[PDB]
């Protein structure tokens, strides 16, 4: 059993960290979760094993391998822990498994103004945002229309099975929805059946 | 022999686009090269594929599948066209792999103010920038000391042979040192040393 160390930022606001957080609670792997301050610079000091890495969380820690970005972490973890003995996170089918890591690459670098203007504390810490400026508007026009290409096959997950990249654009998603924003109602329904997923809710349940 | 499309920004000067461009120079993949032209937003209208996947290039397209983000799109290949019939372009060993990964996915989603203050206008088009602002010298020794260390073995690439994360982290260093700015000697090295690989120069060519 190889000892698994997660660090979270302080206030488990993360949305990466929430992605390793889950990926690990669904393969039912055990592990110690720990915190840097980000508020107070705690990750731009060498104190931390984060630092030599790309000084951001999350981080994991399997033994003495410590490993960065939480898409190159869920990616390691399907591989080192892989099924059929632990679930598997990715879909299985080769086009499938793309189109997951395309989801997954494109919320980590596109949608910025959704990201600084419904941050994660609308999503895990009740905070109520204004509204969108037009930038944000139209990164929510993105969001949906791709959303809504990704979904209509009417299924409730998008690659038929629950995957990682469901948590990631559930959440993606619950910036706007949690908002109280106007979101297109199938969205809604997508976003709030994921956001029910019981992993999900045990990394909610850390910050309260 | 599947019909390869892929699509380009009109200047060939996407950081992203050569990432997938190399990956097919790499594995001796046949392909059509065409573009878009983004400055006059031929990428925010439906008549091209890409509007209906991310709106963005690099796409690629196999047959009847098309992939956006440059990262699924390098990791599609090495699964559908895989060693030893073609040459791997991800590390063989679960960790280094774990580590391209995680330098793919850095460099996409942080450093923007090297990636605004340096754009690939000087890297494939002769452009030359001001100095750094403090958020971009904050960025450029994030860059060189995390570089440094993930060099710190004294090899010539990233993970003994050759890999893709090497040319991203290449071009990443190149912002900076075909820029005429001040890096270090031993980054500045690799840098100049992986630019000079063939598939690489190839792409080079395209916006000459
Ligand atoms: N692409 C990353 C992003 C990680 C990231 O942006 N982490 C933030 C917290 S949510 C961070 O550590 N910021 C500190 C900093 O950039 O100095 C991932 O998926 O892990
Ligand atoms: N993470 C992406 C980034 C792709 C990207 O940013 N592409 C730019 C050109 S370099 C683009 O298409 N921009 C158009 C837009 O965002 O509307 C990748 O690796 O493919
Ligand atoms: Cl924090
Ligand atoms: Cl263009």
């Amino acid at each position: 059993q190889p000892v698994i160390t997660l660090w979270s930022d302080a206030d488990f606001f993360s949305p990466y960290v929430m992605s390793v957080y889950v990926a690990l609670q669904e393969k039912s792997l055990p592990f110690t979760l720990k915190t840097v301050d980000l508020n107070r610079g705690e990750h731009l000091q060498a104190g931390w094993t984060g630092y030599a890495a790309t000084r951001r969380v999350p981080l994991l820690e399997v033994d003495d391998f410590a490993l960065s970005e939480s898409s190159a972490i869920t990616e390691y973890l399907d591989e080192r822990f892989a099924p059929p003995e632990w679930e598997r996170i990715y879909p299985h089918d080769l086009q499938k498994r793309a189109r997951a890591r395309q989801i997954q690459a494109w919320l980590r670098s596109d949608l910025m103004p959704i990201r600084e203007e419904r941050s994660t504390a609308v999503v895990f810490g009740g905070a109520k945002m204004p509204d969108l400026s037009e930038a944000g508007r139209q990164s929510a026009e993105k969001l949906f229309a791709t959303a809504t290409m990704l979904l209509a096959h009417g299924g409730q997950n998008l690659f038929g099975e629950w995957s990682i990249a469901d948590a990631d654009l559930a959440l993606m998603l619950n910036r706007l929805v949690l908002n109280g924003d106007k979101v297109p109602e199938a969205l809604a329904d997508y976003a709030s059946f994921q956001w029910q997923r019981a992993s999900i809710q045990r990394y909610v349940a850390l910050s309260a």
